[PDB]
Order: C-alpha cells, then sequence, then structure tokens
DNA sequence: GCGGTTGCACCTTT
DNA sequence: AAAGGTGCAACCGC
C-alpha cells in the first residue's frame, strides 16, 4: 500500500465513529482509517 | 454535514476507483470523498 | 475555480 | 516526555 496523506474531508461526529470502529475490530484508529475506505470498496467490488 | 480537511490516507488507485465510483452514482468526484467514507459505515450500521 | 495533494501544527495515547 | 494519531491551511493539477 502506498496511501499517501490526502486532504479528505470528514465530519466531527463521523471521525468518533471510526474510531470507535476501529477498537471494534481491534486495530489501530490511524490503520483503520485507511481500512475503512479500502474495505468500502472491498465490500462492493 | 461539516466536513472538514483532516489528514487521511488513500492511495494512488483507491483515488481513482473512487473517482470511478462517483460516476456511477451520478456524483462530483469531490463529493464522493466524503460520501464514500459516510456511505461505507452507512452499510455496516 | 474546483478538485485534489503535501507537510506540518496540534491533540491523543503509552 | 515522546511517539502515534489527528486538524487545518496552502499549493499545484485539471
Amino acid at each position: 500500500m502506498a496511501t499517501t496523506t490526502l486532504g479528505v474531508k470528514l465530519d466531527d461526529p463521523t471521525r468518533e465513529r471510526l474510531k470507535a470502529a476501529a477498537q471494534s475490530i481491534d486495530r489501530t484508529p490511524h490503520w483503520l482509517i485507511k481500512q475503512a475506505i479500502f474495505n468500502y470498496l472491498e465490500k462492493l467490488e
């Protein structure tokens, strides 16, 4: 993966939700950010 | 929706797929960036 | 101008 | 305190 830092726009409550999801999947929030978008494409294919 | 510019890491091909997905949903790539992540949480709830 | 990209300032966690 | 994770503003590309 060559995940570069991009200017993605996220909401405040959505931020916490993403961090909470990270705990559920047993992954670090920083890692989960990349996984969330990547898995999004994985779910629909 | 108060989507603020945050530091999200995205891969090159992932970015292109995001744009391609935007075309499928009939939305502008700029809008789809924040919609994809938001919809991700919407799909799993 | 709009869309997207980069590095760094600041807040969170060990 | 430090390292990791995060927020914001600026610049280049289309």
